[PDB]
């Protein structure tokens, strides 16, 4: 019964077979239900406080070659940028002076920057006393190690499938095996480690979803960001068919049922799938908007996905549109720097 995978998703019994029957069931009242409970859990444990993450995308230049994103190095259509270290701090100080608590630096994986560059940034913007996230890829220990000793405090690497035939066919620079050691390595280095998957990639199962549910809980990540796959026309995956939003919602649902401590976003590709799609993942267990701090003429060029939100907007509205968002949904900006709360239970 859609009845007793609520009752056993409430006893916090996570078995596959509970994990799988809730995302295969398609049932409306199940899907409000299910809904319902990861809004109250994420109510109760982390409260009404939406985090603000400022997201500086600061280079598209990457010199990989996922199938699935836009920025793939392949992609001879795009027009690259960079970001000078001076602009990017500049830019950081003025989403501080907008209220920004978090500032997020992500990239391609642009061998430019790394280590040394991204190591003064940071410093930089750490003296405006706010925390610093970075989402810049794969590269290795001693990167990591240099960033987190510059102050870095937090890292988003999605896991992106814990699947490793499908990881390895969709990113064929590197693996599963890689990625997770690279989220292995950020968490021994004392980062607060984001990771999370993308639903609806060609070939991938509802096993495979039950996979990646298992795998955030198994390594207890303090992010987890989840968005639906959207096929880019530059890519090979450019005629595959796009990530079922409801799917993915229920996906963030019980992430949050799992992970009730944890931060997890109401991410950009949910709104670009659905119109509100991002407020709609905020009120089924997502607590953190990451508005895009990207300054013209660069954020038309982050082609991760077609139609992203944002791009057509002032240098400085979307700050404010979050915080009009959060208010429209009754709820309240987030007070602090929004680490993670951990509630220890059994
Ligand atoms: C009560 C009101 C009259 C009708 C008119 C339009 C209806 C909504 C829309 O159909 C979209 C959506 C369809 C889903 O299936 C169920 C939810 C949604 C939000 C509906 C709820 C409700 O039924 C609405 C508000
Ligand atoms: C606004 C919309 C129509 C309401 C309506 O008109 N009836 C009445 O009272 C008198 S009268 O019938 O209108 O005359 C209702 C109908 C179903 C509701 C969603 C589901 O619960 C799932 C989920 C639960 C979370 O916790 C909060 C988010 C979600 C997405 C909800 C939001 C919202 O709340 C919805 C869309
Ligand atoms: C940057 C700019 C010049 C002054 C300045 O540099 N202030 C630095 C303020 C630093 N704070 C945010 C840490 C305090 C100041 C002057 C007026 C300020 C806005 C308004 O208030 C309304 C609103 C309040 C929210 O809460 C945060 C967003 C809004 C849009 C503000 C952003 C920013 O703040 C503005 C543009
Ligand atoms: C109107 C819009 C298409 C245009 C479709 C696309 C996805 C749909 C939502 C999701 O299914 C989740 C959720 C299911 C609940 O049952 C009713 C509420 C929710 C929020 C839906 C409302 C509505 O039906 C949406 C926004
Ligand atoms: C300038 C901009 C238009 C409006 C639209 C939404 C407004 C915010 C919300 O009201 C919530 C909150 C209420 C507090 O009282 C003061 C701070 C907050 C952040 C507001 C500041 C400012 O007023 C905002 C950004
Ligand atoms: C563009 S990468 C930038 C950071 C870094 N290069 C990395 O791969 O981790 C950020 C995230 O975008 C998401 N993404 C890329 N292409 C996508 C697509 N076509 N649809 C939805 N999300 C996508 C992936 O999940 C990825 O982790
Ligand atoms: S997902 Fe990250 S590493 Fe892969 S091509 Fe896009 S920007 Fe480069
Ligand atoms: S942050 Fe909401 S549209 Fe840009
Ligand atoms: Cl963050
Ligand atoms: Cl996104
Ligand atoms: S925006
Ligand atoms: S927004």
């Amino acid at each position: 019964t859609g009845r007793e995978i609520l009752e056993k998703l409430e006893r916090r019994e996570f078995t596959r077979e509970v994990l799988k029957e809730a995302l295969s069931i398609n049932d409306r009242g199940f899907n409000e239900a299910l809904f319902k409970l990861a809004d109250e859990i994420r109510r109760k444990y982390v409260g009404d406080e939406v985090h603000i993450r400022a997201i500086i995308e600061f280079s598209n230049v990457c010199r990989k070659n996922c199938l699935y994103c836009g920025l793939r190095r392949d992609n001879k259509n795009l027009k690259r940028y960079r970001m000078t270290p001076e602009e990017i701090v500049e830019r950081a100080r003025l989403a501080v002076q907008f209220g920004a608590k978090t500032i997020v630096l992500q990239s391609g994986e642009d061998p430019y920057y790394m280590p040394d560059v991204i190591s003064d940034i940071v410093k930089e913007i750490k003296k405006m006393g706010v925390a610093v996230t970075l989402s810049l890829g794969e590269w290795p220990r001693e990167y990591y190690e240099k960033w987190k000793e510059a102050g870095a405090d937090r890292y988003l690497l999605r896991h992106e499938t814990a699947n490793p035939v499908l990881h390895r066919k969709l990113r064929p620079d590197t693996s599963f095996e890689n990625r997770l050691n690279c989220l292995l390595t950020l968490k021994e280095l004392g980062y607060e480690t984001g990771a999370g998957s993308m639903v609806g990639l060609p070939g991938q199962t509802i096993d495979d979803l039950v996979d990646d549910l298992l795998f955030l809980k198994e390594h207890d990540f303090d992010m987890v960001g989840i968005g639906p796959f959207i096929p880019h026309p530059d890519t090979p995956l450019a005629n595959e068919k796009k990530g079922d939003f409801t799917l993915t919602l229920k996906m963030v649902a019980l992430t949050r049922i799992l992970l009730p401590d944890s931060n997890i976003p109401a991410t950009t590709a949910m709104g670009t799938i659905v119109p509100g799609g991002r407020e709609i993942t905020l009120r089924c267990g997502a607590n953190v908007i990451m508005p895009n701090w990207t300054p013209s003429p660069y954020r038309q060029l982050y082609q991760l996905y077609p139609g992203k939100i944002c791009v057509f907007e002032k240098d400085t509205a979307c700050i404010p549109c979050v915080m009009k968002m959060i208010e429209l949904l009754g709820r309240k900006p987030g007070r602090d720097w929004g680490g993670r709360k951990r509630v220890f239970e059994t």
